[PDB]
């Protein structure tokens, strides 16, 4: 399949070079996979989700996404126009309030919820979790992310937007999950993107157009935007049977565009998520 005039991030993950406009992907498009978006919620009614999104858990008064961040991330995972895995099933877990903030105890609970809730869903091609959140280092947050990964979920987490070593941030610093840095349309590390040995992969993160609340769209930047690119790619590859939840991050790194990025500090992987699609 080919989506013309796609968001640059989608085109980038289906190209060996930057500057393309078409997103080439296999028509399976993550069908049969499931991606839990652990964030501010998802505006499931957005036409861009085509009924494939639903809220499954909220830790606040409402399951409504009153912020937009979670809806944006979910859109990059699997919205029709802005998603990597355009046929995946999206499950919203609202651990962040409508200001985009959340207590670590609630974020931990949301991870534990997904690890259990997945056993009640039909996700034959596997389960992915996109965690476009994080704060300071927390062994308990890291352990929760490790538990979620160990339970059989492909966990993708944002590296953080501190332009610093992700070792000091969680769940970014959890080794067992897929820690995602951000790049821009010119194959530079996003000026805000965290770095360091714990990063597994980079994804498009600067000026990422996706869904937004109120049935709208907007372009925002962050490692929160690169993470769903990798989560959606994992779902896409798992549907293709090329990898599993336990190995998806290693597979994405193994098959990534290598050495394409600039402004990558020594010791940080120079790997950009790439779907290796061949028509
Ligand atoms: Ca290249
Ligand atoms: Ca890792």
């Amino acid at each position: 399949a080919a989506q013309t005039n796609a968001p640059w991030g989608l085109a980038r993950i289906s190209s060996t070079s930057p500057g393309t406009s078409t997103y080439y992907y296999d028509e399976s498009a993550g069908q049969g996979s499931c991606v839990y978006v652990i964030d501010t919620g998802i505006e499931a009614s957005h036409p861009e989700f085509e009924g494939r999104a639903q809220m499954v858990k909220t830790y606040y008064y409402s399951s409504r996404d009153g912020n937009g961040h979670g809806t944006h991330c979910a859109g990059t995972v699997g919205s029709r126009t802005y998603g990597v895995a355009k046929k995946t099933q999206l499950f919203g877990v609202k651990v962040l309030d409508d200001n985009g903030s959340g207590q670590y105890s609630t974020i931990i609970a949301g991870m534990d919820f997904v690890a259990s809730d997945k056993n009640n869903r039909n996700c034959p091609k596997g389960v992915v979790a996109s965690l476009s959140l994080g704060g300071g280092y927390s062994s308990s947050v890291n352990s929760a992310a490790a538990r979620l990964q160990s339970s059989g979920v492909m966990v993708a987490v944002a590296a953080g937007n501190n332009n610093a070593d992700a070792r000091n941030y969680s769940p970014a610093s959890e080794p067992s999950v897929c820690t995602v840095g951000a790049s821009d349309r010119y194959d530079r590390r996003s000026s805000f993107s965290n770095y360091g040995s714990v990063l597994d992969i980079f994804g498009p993160g600067t000026d990422i157009l996706s869904t937004w609340i109120g049935g709208s769209t907007r372009s925002i930047s962050g490692t929160s935007m690169a993470t769903p690119h990798v989560a959606g790619l994992a779902a896409y590859l798992m549907t293709l049977g090329k990898t599993t939840a336990a190995s998806a991050c290693r597979y994405i790194a193994d098959t990534a565009n290598k050495g394409d990025l600039s402004n990558i500090p020594f010791g940080t992987v120079n790997l950009l998520a790439y779907n290796n699609y061949q028509a």
